[PDB]
C-alpha cells in the first residue's frame, strides 16, 4: 500500500504548519470577507437562490446549528455551508482568480464560516473557549492559496471538468483542520475529494446554460464539509488517488483534452506548480467593485469613461478608435457583428468601451436589448474600433509580480486631431489599486447591508468589520448573531 | 435550448407511465425486500459501518423523520437514505445483477425507503394518506430496471468510473417519483444526475482499495435523494447533458478506455440498448443465499460439496483437480500462489473450491490465516488444480436467455481413476432454481433479524414480509415502526 501522492501531502503540511504572517494577507481577507457576506445578502432578494435555502426538513432542530447570514435558519454545518456558498456566489459578484483555472475562492466562505460557527457554539456549552474570527480569516487565506495555487497551471476546463473542484478539495482541507483534524486524518480527506465525483460544467454553456451555475459552488463547499465529517469520524484513506495507474484521477480524469478527445503528453498528465503554497493568492485577488464588466474589459471601460469628456461633444466627428490591449482580452472578449443576447454585449471589448464613450458610464442596464437597439451610436463606435495588441500588456498580464489586466483608448477624429491615448493597466478591483478600491468596496458593502438590515444594525456590523484587531479577537458564534434575521 | 436527450425521456416516460403487474417481479422484490433488510441489520454489529451513521449533529430533531432500520435514529431523508443505503451494502451480501457492469440493483432501497418513510408521516400530519409498500415494492422493480438495463452493454469500469453512478440515476429517478415530480421535474431531475460528480473506483482495486468500496452505494442513493429533492423544489434542467460537444457526458467520461487512454470508435461514444425498461431486472436478480463466496465460484463451491464424500477419505490420492469454468472466473478469481488476507482468499476460485472440498463445506471462518495455515491440504489441492475455459459456459455467461455462472470440478487419483464430471450452471440465487433458494433466503432472513431483534418481534417481521397482500397493504411509516430499535 502507497503513501499518499505528495501533492495531497504539501496541501496537508501547508493546512497544518504554515504561519500565515503577511498583514496584508489578514487585511484583505477581512476586506474579502465583508464583500463576499454582503453578495449573500444582496442573493437574498432572488427566489430562484432562496428557494434552495433553509432545512431539508421544516421544523429540525439543530442544537447549536450554525446560522446563515440574513436568515433565521440554525443548520447542521453542511446545509449551511450549502446555503451559505450558494447565496454568497448566487450573483457573481464576490471575488475572482484568472489564472489556467478561473474560480472564485470566496465560495469556500460557506464551509469555513458553517464549521467556525457551529464549533464555537459547541465549545462554548463545553466551557472551553470559542474560536475567534481572527480563525475564519487564516482559513479563507489558506482556501484561497489552495485553490488559487493549483489554478495557476491546471485546468479543469481543458478536460471537461468544472472549476468546482477546486472548492471541494480547498474546502475539505480548511475544513478538515477547523473539525481539528490530524495529518492522517487530514490526507484522507483530501483523498476522499479526489477520488469523488467532479462536475461537469454543460449548466456553464450554450444552448444548455443554467442556473446550477450559481450553485455547484455551494454544492462544492458543502460536500468539503462532508468529506472533512467523515475523515473525523476515522474513515480510512486512498493514498494513489491522483497517481494510480488505470484506476487514479490522472489516468482517468485529466488525460485527455475535451475539445478534441486527444490525449495529453505524458509530461502534462500531472499537476504542475510553479511556486509552493503561501498566501499569495488572498493578497493578489480580484474584487468586483467598478463598472459591471468582465474583467478583461475593466481598464477598457474605465478610459473610456474618463475619455468622455473630450468626446461627449460631437460624437459624430469621431473618426478612429483605437483599443491597445492585452491578448487574452482578444481571444475571450473581442467580437464583431451583432450583438442579440444581453450575454453577447457582456463579453464585447468594443461593446463595453463605446456605451461610455458615449454615456460617460457602464452600468448594468445598458445591456439590455431595448438599450441597444435603441442608441444606433453604439454600433456607429463599435465600427470604428481598432483593436492592436500591445506586447508589454500581454507580457505582463502573466508576470506574477505584476498580473495586469491593461487597457489603453484613444480616439481620432475626422480633421486628423486625437484624444491623446488614456491607458489604465490596472482595474480597480486590482492589488495594486487598493487604496483606491477599499473605499469603494467598503460603500458597496455598505449598500448591501442596507437590503437586509435596518440602519441601526448597519451600523454595528460595518463598525466591527471596519475595525481589524476588534473583528479578529471577536467569537465566531457572536459574529453570526450579529448576523441573523 | 433543445429537447431532453432521448436517454433520459427514455427513463422519465418508464418511469411516470410504466404500470407494474407483473406477479413474479413483486414476489422477487418482496423476498428482495427481506433479504436486503436483513443484511443491513447484520452490519450493526460492524463499528466501521456503524461509525458513519446518525445524524451530523448529535440530539438533532426531524420531525417525521425517516427511520433507519434496526437503530433508534429518525433523520432527514437524505441522511436516513446515506445510513440505510450504507447499511445494506456493507457487508457485501446483497444482491447483485452480473452483466457489462456489475452492480447491486438493492442498494436503492436507501433512497426509497427513507423518502416514502418521511412522505408517508408528514402525509399522515397534514391528514393525507400515507405510502404503502406496494409503491416501494414498484420503485424497487423501477429502480432495479433502470440500473440492470444499462448495465446491460455499457460497461463503467472501462472508463475508469465507478458503477455507483448508475445508483444515483435510479435512486434520482424514483426518489422523485415518489416525491411526486411531473414528466419536466423528472427530466431535470436526470439530468442532474449525469452532470453530477461520477466517482472514481481507485477504492475497489489494489493496492488502494479501501472501506469506501463498502459505502459508496449509499453515498449514491442518498445524492439521488438529494437532487430529486432539488428538482421538486423547482430546479431547472440540462437538456443535452449526454450529448453537447466537448461539455457532454458523452465526450467528457464516456469517450476513452482508461487500460490505454484509448479513445472508442465513434459509434460506440453513446449508451447502446439491447432492450427497453420493463421488469427483467428483478424478475432475474441474484441472491447470496449460499456459501459466502464471490459469485463466479459459487456453482464451484457447490460442485465441491457434491464431490466431497466421494474424496473426503482419499486425499492423498488426489493428483489433478480440473476445474471448468467460464471466461470471467477465470480474469476475476483465478488465483495462483501465496494469499496474504482473506479478501485474497475470498476472490481465489482454487481456495473456494479446495476448502469445500476437503471439509464439505464453506463458511467465512475458512478465510481465517489461522485456518489456511492450520491445513496444509488446501495448498497441496491449489496446486494441482488446472483452470480450463469452457468456450459454452462463458457464452451462456452473456446470454440473456440463461445467464449462466458455470462450474464443472472434476478429480483425478494417482492411481489414473477419478470422479465424474459434477457441473453446476447455475448457482442457487439464480431465477432458475428460485424453488429451492427461497427456502434458503428466508432462513437467511430469519438468522439476521435475530441478530438484532428479539425473537417475538422477528415473529411479526417475518409474518408480515411472508403474505405479499398484507406486506402491500401496510403503510410504510408502519413497516418502518417494526424495525426501529
Amino acid at each position: 500500500r502507497p503513501d499518499y501522492d505528495a501533492v495531497l501531502q504539501d496541501i496537508a503540511d501547508y493546512v497544518l504548519d504554515y504561519r500565515i504572517d503577511s498583514t496584508e494577507a489578514l487585511d484583505t481577507a477581512r476586506n474579502c470577507l465583508m464583500d463576499t457576506l454582503g453578495c449573500g445578502l444582496l442573493a437574498l432578494r432572488f427566489p430562484e437562490c432562496t428557494k434552495h435555502l433553509g432545512p431539508l426538513v421544516e421544523g429540525t432542530l439543530v442544537p447549536h446549528g450554525a446560522r446563515v447570514p440574513g436568515t433565521s435558519f440554525r443548520l447542521d454545518p453542511v446545509k449551511a455551508a450549502w446555503d451559505i456558498g450558494c447565496i454568497v456566489r448566487w450573483l457573481d459578484y464576490n471575488d475572482t482568480w484568472l489564472a489556467a483555472e478561473w474560480g472564485h475562492p470566496s465560495d469556500n466562505l460557506g464551509g469555513i464560516l458553517a464549521v467556525a460557527d457551529h464549533l464555537s457554539q459547541k465549545r462554548l456549552a463545553n466551557g472551553e473557549a470559542p474560536l475567534s474570527m481572527r480563525q475564519v480569516l487564516e482559513a479563507m487565506i489558506m482556501a484561497h492559496e489552495i485553490q488559487g495555487v493549483i489554478a495557476l497551471e491546471n485546468s479543469f476546463n481543458r478536460v471537461g471538468l468544472d472549476h468546482v473542484l477546486l472548492v471541494k478539495v480547498a474546502s475539505t482541507a480548511v475544513c478538515a483542520k477547523l473539525m481539528g483534524a490530524d495529518r492522517e486524518q487530514l490526507l484522507a480527506a483530501l483523498s476522499h475529494a479526489f477520488v469523488d465525483g467532479q462536475a461537469l460544467r454543460t449548466y456553464r454553456h450554450a444552448p444548455n446554460a443554467g442556473s446550477r451555475k450559481s450553485w455547484a459552488a455551494g454544492d462544492a463547499t458543502s460536500r468539503g464539509v462532508r468529506l472533512a465529517d467523515i475523515a473525523l469520524r476515522g474513515e480510512m484513506g486512498i493514498p494513489g488517488v491522483l497517481s494510480a495507474p488505470q484506476w487514479g484521477f490522472y489516468d482517468v480524469l485529466f488525460s485527455h483534452t475535451s475539445k478534441d478527445l486527444a490525449t495529453k503528453p505524458e509530461d502534462k498528465r500531472r499537476f504542475s506548480f510553479p511556486q509552493g503554497y503561501g498566501s499569495y493568492v488572498m493578497e493578489n485577488v480580484l474584487f468586483k467593485i467598478s463598472f459591471p464588466a468582465e474583467f478583461h474589459a475593466q481598464t477598457a471601460a474605465e478610459a473610456a469613461v474618463r475619455l468622455h469628456p473630450l468626446v461627449k461633444d460631437r460624437l459624430q466627428r469621431i473618426s478612429r478608435i483605437v483599443i491597445t490591449t492585452h491578448e487574452s482580452a482578444i481571444r475571450i472578449i473581442s467580437k464583431v457583428g451583432p450583438l442579440a443576447n444581453p450575454a453577447d454585449r457582456d463579453h464585447c471589448l468594443q461593446y463595453m468601451t463605446a456605451v461610455p464613450l458615449i454615456f460617460g458610464d457602464l452600468v448594468a442596464e445598458h445591456y439590455e436589448d431595448a438599450f441597444h437597439a435603441a442608441h444606433p451610436l453604439i454600433d456607429r463606435l463599435r465600427e470604428k474600433m481598432e483593436i492592436v495588441e500591445e506586447p508589454r500588456y500581454s507580457r505582463e498580464y502573466l508576470e506574477a509580480d505584476k498580473r495586469s489586466i491593461a487597457n489603453a483608448v484613444e480616439v481620432f477624429f475626422d480633421d486628423g486631431s486625437s484624444t491623446g491615448q488614456v491607458a489604465v493597466e490596472y482595474p480597480l478591483g486590482h492589488r495594486r489599486r487598493r487604496a483606491e478600491g477599499i473605499p469603494l468596496l467598503q460603500e458597496k458593502f455598505k449598500a448591501n447591508l442596507a437590503t437586509r438590515f435596518p440602519p441601526q444594525r448597519c451600523q454595528r456590523i460595518f463598525d466591527l468589520c471596519s475595525h481589524q484587531a476588534s473583528l479578529e479577537a471577536t467569537p465566531v458564534n457572536r459574529f453570526m448573531d450579529l448576523l441573523a434575521i
